[PDB]
């Protein structure tokens, strides 16, 4: 750990568990004030207790909720977040031959639309206030290579990568960087290790270390790319 | 006649690439079920090619299934070639993009391609039949493009969907592949102004925009047994663009 | 159509010569092994050529001899010549590295250049098709040299397409997965059983499967495809 | 990186010099290696007993001797190895000499292989963990007119690095590639103004990169913050499209 974010306000979605929680703890450790957002307000509050910081409830798949989140953060802190990390994400695995419409729609709405709506609301708040920023979207190596039983998740995560590339291209002129992180097999609540050259499963803190780099000025000429954190999977 | 045996279903068949695919597949001996949101345009395509026209909104779950049922009732077999060319753009900068402009593009381009891939695979597996599913993505799905966050997202999603589908369906003898066209003159792109359309042409090694026939030719290859060991991949038809 | 195929004496190169000659092409079959080439020719006026593609003079002379024999340049050129010399990075001899680079990468460069030079000076259009490997995209344990040489071919081919489109010449790479040929006879059956479980199509490729894709890329059906890679792997994951 | 010994090739100029400065600033001791002895030495002056080494990395004997000299000097193999030695000899494919091709392949691709190998052998024979960082280029992914040789070599470096990472993970050694875009250095000094202002229009961030931008990524890849990253490429291009 280092201290590269002493002036940062960081908004983290899916901050209530796993990678989101590890990200919140790491960014706070670097000096950032964290706006911890989760669908489950008590999970967001618990994260805040582990890190002034504040908890927010939001369903990021909802357009109204994504906008109101950003307005609430702005109200509370008197400024927009300069670091935004979209970690809210879900799976609902099924084989393509049997995937229900709810299986598909839910995953797309949370993982893809949600990331869209947060990127957008974040960028609007930064641009309207004349501020520089770093937006980091957690995708998955599955978005690059696919995975049996996960046609919905693979599509959503590929979509996040495509979204982030385009956002980077549009927002670079405004001083706003946009990057994707592609984790492999991470031990979280969401034979394999023979397939991992590093020889073990990843920890959520392994992803948070990369997110901290991308949130910091040490990546200030990095935008529109994806960084794989998979142990060489 | 590569495709003499075959029945082919083409969505978005009323226009541009879908129409050229229909013509091309019929030229190789296939019977074509030509589907479009516009029944009239589908009927027109069928006239250029017993082939039959079908009407459907592929973004709607019950319509995608009904389309496949309708074709099976008409021809007494499932289609063994299915080409998803139903697609739209609704361009806007990220900072200004409305929820409906996001939603509509994702519904038609991504959800529609999902639902058609699914219904097709289901019809084939249930009938013990081999097949080839070909989804038209875009090179913007690989690299993004300014003003098209929604489109870029949708087309990247089509590539991940197609890769995963390929992997689940190979054991059933069904191939799934994506075609990534570059800049193709169609009614989709006919509204794009010439001062930009000119500048794009300088970034094309082949020195000109593509024809729907160029995309059709790749689709016919992926439909045929000449591509029988190709699955889960994307073929770029861009003239070397970029 | 006049087609030059390097590595034509065996496996993929042989199958490509057969396929293209079946489509009406006249084939110049070239191989390090002169008897291998002649036998390819006898299996298919087609003619056999001997050359070590890794050698600059040999590559230029090959394209000289083809043009003196047919009175025109080849308008389809397929670089199938290539070797493996596998070893772990920790133990890889300089020789193991240099040979694979010389044959697979420099050889493909030399032939791509010599072919392009002949086409452009003659005012002829063409399609150059370079056989890389899926390993050039994802790498493979024991094959640091091969993976580098094959990734190299992909970079060379992308750049070559960018430079040559304006002269009516297309340049593409084919990336096969596991294809049953003499190059893969050494692979243990116990390893092949494993690999096969990871091919969604459920079987190894035949050289004919690669030849089918080369014929498409040789033909004008692929006339707006340049600077790209086509994977022929059965979905190998 | 207080503990660490870093070997940087191409350390006499540009990105290699920036990386040396950056690693030193984080507490590493730097073995600064260059074809030009004088340039390596000035880097050392510009910089915990840092030392200058001369080697032509494209020669197998010079790459093994380099690592032996480093180990003899420091009693330890370098645990961070950054291959920045690299050249261009640009020409159109139709006019490109055998020498222009050969030199670029030898330095950029064979040199990176030999140094990666020598570093890995030294680390493994001593039971030590490390991080090998190879500077490739965004042109290795997408190609570039007039640089058939450079593009082949940088694509080769990516393929080399992926494979190395898969073989060496089991020994505690990471291998990653850095893909810089358009960086202001003596390599790109001869690119004319008009091409540069046009290029700048292709960069979402709206300016050229600095050798320190690249050095910052290298320090990340050298540190334990990147402990679960191996066999991948990090792009530092400002969004260059
Ligand atoms: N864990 C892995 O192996 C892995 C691998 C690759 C990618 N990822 C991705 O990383 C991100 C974090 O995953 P994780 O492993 O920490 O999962 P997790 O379940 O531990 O955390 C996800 C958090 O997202 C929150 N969330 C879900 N829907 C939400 C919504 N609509 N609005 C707000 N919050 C919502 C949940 O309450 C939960 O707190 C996700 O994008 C996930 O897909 C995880
Ligand atoms: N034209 C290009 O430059 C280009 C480039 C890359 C990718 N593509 C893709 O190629 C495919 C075909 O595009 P095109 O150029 O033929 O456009 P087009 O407008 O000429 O053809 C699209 C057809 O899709 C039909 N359609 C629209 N919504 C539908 C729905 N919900 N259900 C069923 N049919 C529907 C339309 O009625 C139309 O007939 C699309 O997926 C497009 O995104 C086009
Ligand atoms: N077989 C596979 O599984 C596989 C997979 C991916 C890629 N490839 C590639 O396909 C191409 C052909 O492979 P194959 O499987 O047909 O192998 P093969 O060994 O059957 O054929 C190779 C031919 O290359 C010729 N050759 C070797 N060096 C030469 C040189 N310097 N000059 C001229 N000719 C030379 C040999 O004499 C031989 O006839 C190679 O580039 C190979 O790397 C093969
Ligand atoms: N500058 C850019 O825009 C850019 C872009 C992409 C990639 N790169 C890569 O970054 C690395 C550093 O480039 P740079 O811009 O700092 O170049 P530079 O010319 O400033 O420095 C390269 C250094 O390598 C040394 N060198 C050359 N050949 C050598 C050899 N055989 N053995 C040992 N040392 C040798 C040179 O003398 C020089 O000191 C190179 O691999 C380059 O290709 C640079």
């Amino acid at each position: 750990m280092q201290n590269r974010l002493r002036s940062a306000l960081a908004l983290v979605t899916g901050a209530g568990s796993g990678i989101g929680r590890a990200v919140s703890v790491r960014l706070a450790g670097e000096g950032a004030t964290v706006a911890a957002c989760d669908l489950d307000r008590a999970a967001a509050q618990e994260t805040v207790r582990l890190l002034n910081h504040a908890a927010f409830q939001a369903d990021v798949s909802e357009a109204r909720a994504a906008r109101c989140l950003l307005e609430q953060v702005q109200a509370c802190f008197s400024r927009p977040p300069s670091v935004v990390v979209s970690c809210a994400g879900i799976t609902q695995d099924e084989f393509l031959l049997h995937m229900s419409e709810d299986d598909w729609d839910k995953v797309i709405a949370v993982n893809l639309k949600g990331t869209f709506l947060v990127t957008q609301a974040a960028a609007q708040a930064l641009v309207s206030n004349g501020c520089r920023g770093s937006i980091i979207n957690i995708s998955s190596i599955v978005g690059k290579v696919g995975n049996v039983g996960q046609t919905n998740y693979a599509a959503s995560k590929a979509g996040v990568i495509g979204l982030t590339q385009t956002a980077a291209r549009e927002l670079g002129r405004h001083g706003i960087r946009c990057n994707s992180v592609l984790p492999g097999f991470i031990a979280t609540p969401m034979k394999i290790t023979e397939m991992i050259p590093m020889g073990h499963l990843g920890d959520p803190e392994d992803v948070a270390d990369v997110v901290a780099f991308l949130a910091s000025e040490d990546s200030g000429y990095i935008t529109g790319t994806s960084v794989e954190v998979t142990g060489g999977l």
